[PDB]
């Protein structure tokens, strides 16, 4: 059956990538952070905290926020999570030389978990006040979800098509695998893609600790995200935006374009299992996994390198040690960099898929910080102390999102 | 290239389908209503169209309401949406026999507009009374716009993948897009597929009516949404929801299934053009149209059915009109049902998908209603005053959402 290494797929390259995170705004200076052992997540002077006395302290707010780029227009046509994707389309076209490509065969797939919700609560409170005249007339454009992936289309002129998947912490992940797919299957040659999310707030703290989800080390936040440790306690909220410009490896020779390293393929799958909570075997993530090796081209034996959902709950870290075993892949290196840049739902699948491009470019994986004591019924082989260099040649990033939803990319170094 | 037609992507069949509506809750009721030219849209008997004064008051409910099948735990559980896809998700399985199919083998893809969205003002007031802890461990799930595909996949099953494209009102077809291509391309082998939307409120109202989009013949309710007519003067809402079971010719023959339809191909293009409104050109919408053709194997000639997206606003048919001419398939007869079920959002593609199976199974297209005056610039075959009985051997269901989404499905008699 059709696979990239026997040429059923026509070759797919990654060619620029940006990122927002809590570490830096410039996603090269989150790699050299991140090998540093540096982490973003601190104690919040926010005052939703002492307002509602929340139970978690802990989280990493953007470097540099958003709107501090951001004018009075753009405060008023677009929500957050398309400010966000304004801001990072911009960054990541310039990166990439701003190329003329042709707009029929340019395609964006932007996904995120919520979309532009904080704009549903405006627009209800300027009716109560006002009635339905004073609602704006951009009100739609900026409420619904697609609206960071149109905004993105729009400024780029991308017409082979703009998608927008919904699956919580796969999200970002998931576009990737779409856009993807749009490319191989013949319908663009080159595509945007990756993931934006919200900022951390009051109502998604509660509403996810609520759960037993989230960590409640306040005294010490750096050491709160404790992926695979075994005194781990829940997830650290961490705020994020990626995108990356993937293309064919003709298109990228033809324009001239430094691949960074290659997509080899992707696999969807689904728990079925529980609303929030994974499945404690693993094989349908695992199975996620293999499926991006069918057709990718690869086995088991050709993964060196593992970056992993690793959220740091007790649960989920647990499911995905059986996932990794179910594929076959526990020899590999793993990572888990939410141990430093913290979840950031709709966006984290999007940046934890440049940081799997930046470890095979470079061939360096970061420690997972506060990687301590390991779990005695998680054994697998994470990176932890400083970073390991190797010879990484093929690499799989895990996202695991709330519903059971499973996405694996394979990626391999260029 | 690979098709359908030369045996390049397997056959992929309908063999199951349900839908809610204004006009009945029983689809092939429905069905039968919209052959005799009854509407679903009615005056509006709701109290906030007299307490805001709203400039629409027409629009059409749910002739039988989702939550008098819900109890008092599926108000606790679930959103609207989640309720929605509940109890669509049990009446398509049942519809088709309750199979037991191979979990790992088994998508789901639904679509929607916005999601749980009236779960987030509802958490938001539970905070503002009693804090943080008066939020629902289940408050997460509710509001996730996968949500309501997360339960559909957990109720039946569904392991090969759950999958929520947002992209207003052409999410419902383009769940079945994206549903045709986990089957072709090896991920699935049965999927259900369709689209959910929220029920008609005071701020969709007035958001849409903002920007002129929607329609104000409040006098005559049924006589409001006249697609292509030269009197129309905007979209009329009108709740829906809908589901099919698609699944590989081979699959349906294992199970004894009676295949409805067969779901040739599918095209995705966006506009790149404006935030709301399409392309008057209509080059990217009737390039989705020819994209859904060359998958099937078809051509211009082999359309004999176009059921045309047809919100019946100004700008919105004559872009159609020209996509339908820049596709070529201006000679085929045209059916708009938004003229007696109104305009859901993203649920609408769903149900026009649904109702283009019917059209093929049934050989006969229902009358647009209210097409008494063509206008001039609007030179198309649409079906009006009675039902058309033909030979309709392929047709094609358009969908134009908001921010320039395209999404053509190619269907063919069975
Ligand atoms: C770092 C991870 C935080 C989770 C964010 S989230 O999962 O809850 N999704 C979401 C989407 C859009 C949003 N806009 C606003 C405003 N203002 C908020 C709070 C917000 C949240
Ligand atoms: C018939 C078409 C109407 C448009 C609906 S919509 O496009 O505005 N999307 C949406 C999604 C979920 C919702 N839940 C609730 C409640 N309660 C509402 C009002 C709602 C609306
Ligand atoms: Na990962
Ligand atoms: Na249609």
């Amino acid at each position: 059956q059709p696979s990239t290494a026997n040429g059923g797929f026509p070759s797919v390259v990654v060619t620029a990538v940006t990122a927002t995170t809590s570490i830096s705004p410039d996603i090269e200076s989150t790699w050299k952070g991140l090998l540093a052992g540096e982490s973003g997540i601190h104690a919040l002077e926010d005052e939703f905290v002492t307002k509602w006395d929340l139970a978690v302290k802990i989280g990493g707010h953007l470097k540099d926020p958003v709107d501090s780029h951001m004018g009075r227009l753009d405060m008023r046509r677009m929500s957050y999570v398309q400010r966000m994707g304004k801001l990072l389309g911009g960054q990541l076209w310039e990166s990439a030389g701003s190329p003329e490509v042709d707009p029929d065969r340019f395609a964006v797939v932007v996904g995120t978990g919520l979309g532009g919700a904080e704009r549903i609560v405006e627009s209800y409170d300027l009716m109560n006040a006002g009635g339905p005249r004073k609602v704006s007339p951009l009100a739609v454009q900026m409420i619904m979800p697609n609206g960071a992936a149109a905004v993105i289309g729009l400024q780029l002129g991308a017409r082979a098509g703009v998608m927008t998947p919904v699956s919580a912490c796969s999200s970002g992940s998931e576009a990737i695998a779409h856009a993807w797919r749009q490319i191989v299957m013949g319908d663009a040659d080159v595509a945007v893609c990756g993931g934006v999310e919200g900022p951390i707030e009051a109502l998604p703290i509660a509403a996810f600790s609520m759960m037993r989800a989230m960590s409640t080390r306040n005294d010490e936040p750096e050491r709160a995200s404790r992926p695979f440790d075994k005194d781990r306690d829940g997830f650290v909220f961490g705020e994020a935006g990626a995108l990356m410009l993937i293309e064919t490896e003709e298109h990228a020779k033809a324009r001239g374009a430094k691949p960074l390293a290659r997509l080899l393929g992707a696999g969807i799958t689904s728990d079925a299992f529980h609303m929030v909570a994974p499945a404690a075997d693993g094989v349908r993530a695992g199975r996620a996994m293999t499926r991006s090796l069918e057709l990718a081209g690869l086995s088991p034996a050709d993964i060196d390198h593992v970056n992993a959902h690793g959220t740091a709950t007790p649960i989920g870290d647990a499911a995905e040690a059986n996932a990794i075993r179910v594929a076959g892949c526990d020899q590999a290196a793993v990572y888990a960099p939410k141990s430093a840049l913290g979840h950031s739902i709709g966006a984290v699948g999007a940046l934890e898929s440049v940081l799997t491009v930046l470890t095979l470019r470079d061939g360096v994986i970061p420690p997972t910080l506060n990687y301590e004591t390991p779990d005695p019924e998680i054994d697998l082989d994470v990176v932890a102390g400083e970073p390991r260099y190797g010879d990484y040649r093929y690499a799989v990033n895990n996202s695991f999102g709330f519903g059971g939803h499973n996405v694996a990319l394979a990626f391999g170094r260029y």
